[PDB]
């Protein structure tokens, strides 16, 4: 329903209590997905499901500053399944992004980029059919 890669503007950046919801379906035989919360060219929060990294499924999270990736954070809980519909919810909290998939808490990612009100775009990329991408305040 939406064209991938998709850019969702986040007007005025993010703020605690802001909830971002992504609905879509993973393609058959998917290889990768990425969500990129961006501050200009920097990536404040990269959330990257990998379906086949050495025959393991893993989510890699990181930050990109001045074109350099930092220290990866890895989660081996892997809630996505090729061919199936999913919901990703990203709740901005004071100290971290809090991510739930299909209504189950998955991970938290501490804020490395601290100018939250400059994290003004979300890019959505990879091997999905994207149904919708939106935000609200809770
Ligand atoms: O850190 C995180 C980054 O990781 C690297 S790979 C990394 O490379 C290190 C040096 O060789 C190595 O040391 C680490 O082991 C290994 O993980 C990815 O290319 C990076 N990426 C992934 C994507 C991407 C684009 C579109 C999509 F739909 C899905 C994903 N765009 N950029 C990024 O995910
Ligand atoms: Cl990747």
């Amino acid at each position: 329903p939406l064209i991938v890669p998709y850019n969702l503007p986040l007007p005025g950046g993010v703020v605690p209590r802001m909830l971002i919801t992504i609905l879509g379906t993973v393609k058959p035989n998917a290889n990768r997905i990425a969500l990129d919360f961006q501050r200009g060219n920097d990536v404040a929060f990269h959330f990257n499901p990998r379906f086949n990294e050495n025959n393991r499924r893993v989510i890699v999270c990181n930050t990109k500053l001045d074109n350099n990736w930092g220290r990866e954070e890895r989660q081996s809980v892997f809630p996505f399944e090729s061919g199936k519909p999913f919901k990703i919810q990203v709740l901005v909290e004071p100290d971290h992004f809090k991510v739930a998939v299909n209504d189950a808490h998955l991970l938290q990612y501490n804020h490395r980029v601290k100018k939250l009100n400059e994290i003004s775009k979300l890019g959505i990329s990879g091997d999905i059919d994207l149904t919708s991408a939106s935000y609200t305040m809770i």
